C-alpha cells in the first residue's frame, strides 16, 4: 500500500454512467477522498457507503471529492448505486482487472478484489492520508472528514 | 411549485403512528419544515432523511418542527421509521393519492410520486422558502437550516 507523502497513481476509470473520470482533473481544485471496496452487493462496504452517503455535503463539496472505486464494471455499479442512493461516483477498475486497485498497493491478487483502502490525495496530487483496516472491521469515517478538514480549515 | 409569498395549503394527515397532524396547529407558534419524498425504502430518500435525523435538534426545537411528506401508508412510514431511527412525523399523503403534494404544486403527475419538494412556513402560515428538485437529484440541508434560521434571529 503506498504511503503518506507518494504521489497518487493518476488514472482514467469509467464511472457508474459510462463517463470517464480522472484523478488529474481534480488537481489544484479539490482533495479527494478514494475509497477503494471489494465487491458490490456485499455486507460491509455497503455499510461503509450507506455511510458515506449520509455524510455526502462533507466529502462532496467546494474543497472536496469522493471517489468509490472497484473491480466492478459500469452496469454493476450502476443497480447498486441506483438501488442505494450513491450519487456520488463509482468508478470501474475493471479491464485491466484491478490496474488502479495494484498501483495503489490495495489489491488482493489471491481473490482479485481491492481491498479497504482509504486514502485522501490533495491539491497537488500527494497521497496524504492512507488507511487499511483489520477485516471485518469497518472504517473510521469521522476519521476520513477529520483528514479532510486538515487539508482546508 | 408554489412560490415564497403563498399561504401554505392546510392538511390533516395521518403520521406513522397513526395519529392526526395538522398543518394549521404550528401557526403562531413555529416555522415549519415541510419536506416532500417521493418514497420510502429508496436510496436517496433514506440518505435525506437520515442526514434530518442525524442532525434534527436544527429542524425540531423550540422554534421550528419539520414534517416529512410521501404518499406512503402510515404502516409503510412507521416500519421505515423504525428501522431507520426517524423520531421526526413522516405524513401518509395516501387516500386520495397525493392530494396535498399536488396542493403544493410538487406532485410527479407521470409517476405518482412527490417529487423533492421543500418549504418553510412561517408562523402565519406563509411559505417563506420554496423548492423543487427531482427524484434522482439531492437537496442542500443547508439552505434549510438557513432559511429556519432568518425566521428566529
Amino acid at each position: 500500500m503506498l504511503n503518506v507523502g507518494a504521489t497518487a497513481p493518476d488514472f482514467t476509470l469509467r464511472d457508474q454512467n459510462q463517463q470517464l473520470v480522472t484523478l488529474r482533473g481534480y488537481r489544484g481544485a479539490k482533495n479527494v477522498l478514494l475509497v477503494f471496496f471489494p465487491l458490490a452487493f456485499t455486507g460491509i462496504c455497503q455499510g461503509e457507503l450507506d455511510q458515506l452517503r449520509d455524510h455526502l455535503p462533507e466529502f462532496e463539496n467546494d474543497d472536496s471529492a469522493a471517489l468509490a472505486i472497484s473491480v466492478g464494471p459500469p452496469p454493476t455499479h450502476k443497480i447498486w448505486a441506483t438501488q442505494s442512493g450513491f450519487t456520488f461516483p463509482l468508478l470501474s477498475d475493471f479491464w485491466p482487472h484491478g490496474a488502479v486497485s495494484q498501483a495503489y498497493g490495495v489489491f488482493n491478487e489471491q481473490a482479485g478484489i481491492a481491498n479497504r483502502g482509504t486514502f485522501v490525495v490533495d491539491r497537488s496530487g500527494i497521497i496524504r492520508f492512507a488507511e487499511m483496516k483489520q477485516p471485518g472491521e469497518v472504517r473510521d469515517q469521522r476519521l476520513w472528514t477529520d483528514a479532510l478538514a486538515a487539508l482546508t480549515a
